[PDB]
């Protein structure tokens, strides 16, 4: 019944910046949340673990999860290329909002954002699914990296992810 806790460590350039957790909404998205879930621990046989930051605009998020393609346009969930919005109950209320990306209605895959300012505008359009538990900091300095295009000036990846205890 606790809410599940996955980490993501994050490198720049391969060098070690931080790590940044976070807390899965399974109690009120749990379909949402369990795909995350899975693809942090790889246990499926296919995750993050490796994939890159390819879209981050400061003052607005961090784009990641595109694990096939590498640019925003791959992907897959752990129940098929795509899934269902599943509710849009919780909103986009400031930074540290962890959300999934989509291109139309009911295309989720494995695509992601963390938010790093309240985002109104995608409230029921984006399902809000966990936020940012610890690590705050390494978002912030991630989205250094990031430009007003969303090209980054260094490679950010996930280096090392999974679920805490
Ligand atoms: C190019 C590109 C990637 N993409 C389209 C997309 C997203 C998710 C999936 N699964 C497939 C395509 C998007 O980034 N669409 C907009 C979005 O979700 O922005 C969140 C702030």
């Amino acid at each position: 019944m606790v809410n599940p806790t996955v980490f993501f460590d994050i490198a720049v350039d391969g060098e070690p910046l931080g790590r940044v957790s976070f807390e899965l909404f399974a109690d009120k998205v749990p379909k949402t949340a369990e795909n995350f879930r899975a693809l942090s621990t790889g246990e499926k046989g296919f995750g993050y673990k490796g994939s890159c930051f390819h879209r981050i605009i400061p003052g607005f998020m961090c784009q990641g999860g595109d694990f096939t393609r590498h640019n925003g346009t791959g992907g897959k969930s752990i129940y098929g290329e795509k899934f269902e919005d599943e509710n849009f109950i919780l909103k986009h209320t400031g930074p540290g909002i962890l959300s999934m990306a989509n291109a139309g209605p009911n295309t989720n895959g494995s695509q992601f954002f963390i938010c790093t300012a309240k985002t109104e505008w995608l409230d029921g359009k984006h399902v809000v699914f966990g936020k940012v538990k610890e690590g705050m900091n390494i978002v912030e300095a991630m989205e250094r990296f990031g430009s007003r295009n969303g090209k980054t000036s260094k490679k950010i990846t996930i280096a090392d992810c999974g679920q805490l205890e």
